[PDB]
């Protein structure tokens, strides 16, 4: 027996390396043999669990101009050294 | 047209008043007409969510003395109505 | 310099034993001396991190009637034994 | 009229496209006219959120060949527009 589940703000699916989030989903429920089955329908988004500190443009531009590094590498290097310019430079 | 989704540690279903948590569920996925549908099977547990707020002592007292309610119920009533005294009284 | 932060769906404050969730908050930001300060305003709710399995009324009522336990104790006992009636009974 | 909030392990600020995470922040709280205001200070990091969906190969190919975009950008463009090809093309 399928039943509608009202007022669901969000479903989150958690894995080791990431989470999947469905906002304001449509959700149905069923109970069978001791387990519940939930059908969740909506648009999903993927949350990679790594977070990165922000880096100022001037610092990125400086490192690029001084080392010949790409924007990608300069940015990464500065994240890798906690925003320390001298060490980002040294590392490139 | 279902695919298996491997390594799911937890699914949480979030509503205003509570969340439903399924540990180490089995999860299937399909996409149809722009929406994902996830089927999630496992044993479910519930976790309730309560209004987080400051309740004036004098309001708790007033509700208790006017309805004969315990401190516990008066406090929960006022939480339920967002500190509205008239409604807290009416519900008890 | 205070700046408004638009489109914030939710702020979650995490502690060891619980989380505080503010839905669709108003949020302002300021940067000073390397740290950002966020002012978050809205109605909060408290998520206690313990989740409980559901228990059928018939089982609660049975245990109550057979042991003389209160609804609170019968419910707790059945959660404590994973819904096993014979052991809930034995425990009361 | 601020109180200290002790033992906060993390604050997460959630938006559609990203989340801002502050580890071991300092947090103050006050209540005024029915709303809580939280002040949260600490070093912030960003975590981006991406549309989770199936993108047809032939659509990726079409966008690449029509705009000269890399597989990477075409795929991200189509993610950005929810699989709408016209708009994916226009944005690249």
């Amino acid at each position: 027996d399928m039943k509608d589940l009202r007022g669901v703000e969000e479903v989150v699916i958690k894995l080791k390396r990431k989470e999947i989030i469905i906002k304001n989903p449509k959700v149905n429920v069923m109970e069978f043999m001791g387990q519940k089955t939930y059908q969740v329908t909506g648009k999903a988004r993927e949350r990679s669990l790594e977070a990165e500190m922000e880096i100022p443009e001037d610092d990125i531009e400086l490192v690029m101009n001084q080392t010949g590094a790409s924007r990608e590498d300069a940015t990464r290097a500065l994240q890798e050294t906690g925003g320390d310019l001298a060490e980002a430079i040294m590392r490139l």
